[PDB]
């Protein structure tokens, strides 16, 4: 380009910067094409064009001005890129602000979508504020290839669509531009199918929705409602390996953590809305907004010391009792708790306080509700038409057709959507088996095999691989967590090694061993020592997340205290011993709200947590316990650097089943960070109990779950102990310990202590 064209951009004289900025074709070769990307990045010294799906990166060069950049790239198609922008010591990675010159669908958009490869389809499908023919308005577009007609109905035409009939393009997508309406417009699509029957649909790609049970979509100007402050958090995430960090997750259902009074409005970020009553049976209570949750949940979690919050599904969902797992509005955060900008604020505030956000994401099915995706255009559009692969009959839901390109694209782009517009740090996918198996909860004769005669749902496996491949490429450093309950291999290994591509998997076997173990009367635990140690046999086949989740404190399973045998003191002691063991055992950590303060009753999604219990000392002490355990977790590298390497763990001894005692080492990069952990899983203390240790010195008591400030009886080693030169458990040195009752000790050699 010429210096005069550059100067016209720099001094804001240019008539249309899209002519020059963004991506433009320079020429066609035989097998490839040559493109230029340009950007004006005031305050950037350097920049790069990332092609994350091709694994390439190209530097940009300054041209005529130090902040005007150009990059020439040869490739057949330049559809998927990002800009990396360096301003002083900081980098950010963004989509090109000049990627799309128009609000309407181009031929390229339609072609990529038809192939299932439009990573940003939600920039053009749904409803967006823009300008067409010189007039400001909203562009609507919806995929519905077998509809006979579609119209936009809404507040602006009194729900009569006759003069807002949409125009069909390439036999596949309906569009319409409506002048002079803007954000806040309430609308649906009125679809006529092949039979002539008329229905009303929420926008599949809608960005906001009325409060359940109403279902009209609402137009949002999603790039102009919130200003973020988390560049530094995002840069740090992109540059780190989250597998080598502490990850302690507080799992939360937003609708039932804490309620407010329905006698007042719900405050929002600079505004307010009517209260959303939690149910007709409990009309005095309302949900808290995302804004109120940012003000109360976030400091509560920060002060507990968790590194992440994991949310049960916040995509829009019509029925409270699904807990979120039956979604019909995939592209909108639930209006139960306010507006999209309120949830953006929530995320931004987590990031400011050093907390990541993991979303439960539900690509596995969707319910039949008629406002939603079902039978969308009068055909089996989103769901497979054959109920043997297209319905989960036991659940009453429909299963997406993962092999259909536009359906795959709906979901692939959806996962990217949450990382792009809402800045989240990970996803967790529930019930992955339900997607992977063609015979899932289906009896003989009621499913069919894949094309090779197997049970593998080939299209689902392929979809899942694509999700994880693209997620990590576009947003490196995130968490992608699977719960998969049948022994499928390599769930949390790279797609290039034959894996499904997650980086963490819930260790469901471990959860069952532990909760079955601690439920057994302590005298009988000697017959079940294997529960304590079995999971370390297959542990290195995946990267495990140790999760004690919501699903384990409902439906008559009891909350944590209630699972435990004995009197009140022993119930608390068992909870502390179990969780000290969970936090010292290899793997990342997840626990669910209410577990951290000893709620007696099961989680009940129609009320909120029993916060009044925190008036009383026992509950306060257990909460302090978790507060201190989380701090210890972040402070001791051997609890997190080598979770997934042999070096990070070794049993010292586990043959004392008779006393239900086990002991082990944790290690990190530095040998002086090594820990010794000793567990006593009966209420019988032991007085001069020897444990081998690998070196001489003074082993400081870092943590003792029987300390009185945790509710314990206060037995212990008085702060530490000198090792003896007394071979034991095949080790040259040994500690002669007091083992407190129903308790775990964590010890660390201080090699600078003087004898
Ligand atoms: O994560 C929470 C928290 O955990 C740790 O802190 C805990 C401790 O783990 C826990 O034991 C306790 O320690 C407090 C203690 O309560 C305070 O009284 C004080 O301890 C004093 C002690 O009072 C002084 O006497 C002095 O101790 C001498 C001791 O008098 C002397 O006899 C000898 O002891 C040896 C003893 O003779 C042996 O028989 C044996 O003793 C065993 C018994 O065999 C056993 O049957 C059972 O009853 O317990 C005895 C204790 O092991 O071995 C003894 C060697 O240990 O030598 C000692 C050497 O001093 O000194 C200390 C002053 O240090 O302070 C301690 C330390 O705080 O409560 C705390 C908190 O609840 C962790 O330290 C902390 O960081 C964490 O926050
Ligand atoms: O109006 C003229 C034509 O209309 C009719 O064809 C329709 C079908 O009824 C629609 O359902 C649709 O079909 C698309 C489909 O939507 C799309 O996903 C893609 O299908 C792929 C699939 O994703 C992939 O997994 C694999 O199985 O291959 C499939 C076939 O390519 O493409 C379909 C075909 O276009 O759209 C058309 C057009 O509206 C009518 O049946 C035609 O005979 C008629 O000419
Ligand atoms: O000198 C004090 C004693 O030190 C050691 O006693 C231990 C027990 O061995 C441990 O099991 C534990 O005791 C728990 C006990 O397991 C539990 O059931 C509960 O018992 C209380 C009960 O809550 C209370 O309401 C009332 O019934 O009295 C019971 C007191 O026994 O709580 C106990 C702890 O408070 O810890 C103690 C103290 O460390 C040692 O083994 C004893 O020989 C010694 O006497
Ligand atoms: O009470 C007086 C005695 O107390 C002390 O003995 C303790 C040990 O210090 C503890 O380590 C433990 O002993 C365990 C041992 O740790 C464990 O490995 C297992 O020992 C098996 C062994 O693994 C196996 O190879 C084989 O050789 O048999 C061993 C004996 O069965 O189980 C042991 C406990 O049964 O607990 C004892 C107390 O029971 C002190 O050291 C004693 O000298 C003292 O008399
Ligand atoms: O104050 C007027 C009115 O506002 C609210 O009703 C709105 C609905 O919540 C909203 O869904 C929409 O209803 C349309 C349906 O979505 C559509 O499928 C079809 O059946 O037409 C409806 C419009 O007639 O609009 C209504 C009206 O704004 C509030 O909930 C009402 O009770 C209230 O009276
Ligand atoms: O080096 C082999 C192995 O050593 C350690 O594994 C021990 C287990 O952790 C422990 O549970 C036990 O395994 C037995 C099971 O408990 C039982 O249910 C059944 O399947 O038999 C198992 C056969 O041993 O003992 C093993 C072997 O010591 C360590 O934890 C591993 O990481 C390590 O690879
Ligand atoms: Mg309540």
């Amino acid at each position: 380009i010429s210096a005069d064209q550059v100067n016209q951009i720099i001094y804001n004289l240019h008539h249309d910067p899209f002519e020059i900025l963004g991506c433009h074709l320079l020429e066609e070769g035989k097998n490839t094409k040559k493109w230029v990307v340009r950007a004006y990045l005031p305050k950037a010294e350097a920049a790069w064009v990332i092609r994350p799906t091709e694994r390439k990166e190209d530097p940009m060069n300054s041209v005529h001005h130090p902040n005007f950049f150009e990059c020439i790239i040869e490739t057949p198609e330049l559809n998927h890129y990002q800009l990396k922008v360096k301003e002083g010591e900081h980098e950010k990675v963004i989509y090109d602000p000049y990627a799309f010159s128009s609000p309407y669908l181009t031929d390229e958009d339609i072609y990529l979508f038809s192939e299932g490869n439009h990573h940003r389809i939600y920039e053009k499908l749904g409803a967006h504020v823009g300008e067409i023919n010189g007039v400001k308005g909203v562009y609507f577009a919806v995929w519905a290839p077998n509809a006979r007609n579609v119209s936009v109905i809404g507040d602006f035409n009194n729900w009569d669509g006759r003069e807002h009939q949409m125009r069909k393009r390439n036999y596949t997508i309906w569009e319409l531009f409506v002048p002079e309406i803007g954000s806040g417009t309430v609308y649906k699509y009125e679809i006529k199918n092949s039979e002539g029957h008329i229905y009303e649909k929420s926008d599949p790609y809608g960005f906001y929705r009325e409060v359940r049970p109403n279902t009209a979509s609402i137009v949002v100007d999603i790039d102009n409602i919130y200003q973020w402050h988390d560049e530094e958090w995002l840069e740090k995430r992109r540059n780190s390996d989250p597998l080598k960090q502490p990850v302690s997750v507080y799992e939360v259902h937003l609708g039932s953590w804490l309620h407010g009074s329905s006698a007042e409005k719900m405050p929002l970020l600079n505004g307010e809305a009517d209260p959303v009553i939690v149910s007709e049976w409990n009309p005095g209570a309302r949900f808290l907004s995302y804004y109120e949750l940012a003000e109360k949940l976030i400091p509560y979690v920060k002060d507990m010391g968790y590194t992440h919050i994991e949310l049960l599904p916040i995509a829009e969902h019509p029925f409270d009792g699904s807990w979120g797992y039956q979604v019909t509005g995939f592209y909108s955060p639930t209006s139960r708790f306010g507006r999209p900008e309120d949830f953006m604020y929530f995320v931004d505030k987590c990031h400011e306080n050093g907390i990541g956000v993991i979303l439960d994401w539900v690509p596995g099915h969707f319910p039949k509700d008629s406002h939603g995706l079902a039978y969308f255009d009068g055909t089996h559009l989103y769901e497979h038409a054959d109920p043997r692969i297209g319905e989960h009959k036991e659940w009453g839901t429909l299963v997406f057709n993962y092999g259909r390109h536009e359906v795959r694209n709906f979901l692939v782009a959806n996962v990217l959507f949450w990382f792009d517009k809402y800045h989240v740090d990970g996803i967790r996918v529930d019930a992955v088996a339900s997607m992977l198996y063609r015979n899932y909860l289906r009896k003989e004769g009621e499913w069919i095999a894949n094309e090779y005669g197997g049970d593998e749902h080939i299209e689902a496996v392929s979809f899942i691989r694509e999700v994880n491949t693209l997620l990590f490429e576009y947003f490196p450093g995130i968490l992608s967590i699977a719960e998969e309950s049948t022994e499928w291999e390599k769930v949390s290994r790279p797609v290039y090694d034959g894996g499904l591509g997650f980086n963490l998997k819930w260790d469901m076997g471990w959860m069952h061993d532990m909760l079955d173990y601690f439920n057994i009367d302590p005298y009988f635990r000697q017959y079940h020592q294997n529960n304590v140690t079995f999971s370390m046999l297959y542990y290195y086949n995946e990267n495990f997340m140790l999760a004690l989740s919501h699903d384990e404190i409902v439906h008559g399973k009891s909350n944590m205290l209630g699972k435990m045998p004995g009197d009140e003191w022993q119930k608390y002691a068992n909870v502390r011993a179990l969780f000290t063991y969970m936090y010292t055992h290899p793997g990342k950590k997840t626990m669910f709200m209410s577990m951290e303060f000893g709620q007696w009753s099961e989680w009940n999604v129609n009320g909120d947590l029993e916060w009044h219990l925190l008036q009383y000392e026992p509950h306060q002490q257990l909460k302090q316990f978790f507060t201190d355990l989380n701090a210890l977790y972040q402070q001791e590298p051997a609890l997190y650097t080598h979770d997934f390497e042999y070096h990070g763990f070794e049993w010292i001894d586990c043959n004392d089943n008779t006393h239900s005692v086990v002991s082990f080492l944790r290690r990190s990069d530095d040998p002086n960070d090594s820990l010794v952990v000793v567990c006593n899983f009966t209420p019988q203390p032991h007085s001069h109990y020897r444990i081998g240790v690998p070196e001489a010195g003074y082993y400081v008591e870092l943590f003792n779950s029987d300390a009185k400030q945790y509710g314990g009886s206060n037995m212990g080693n008085l702060g530490g102990k000198w090792a003896d030169e007394w071979s034991f458990h095949n080790k040259p040195y040994s500690l002669d310990l007091c083992l407190p009752p129903l308790a775990v000790l964590i010890l660390k050699l201080d090699p600078t202590k003087v004898p």
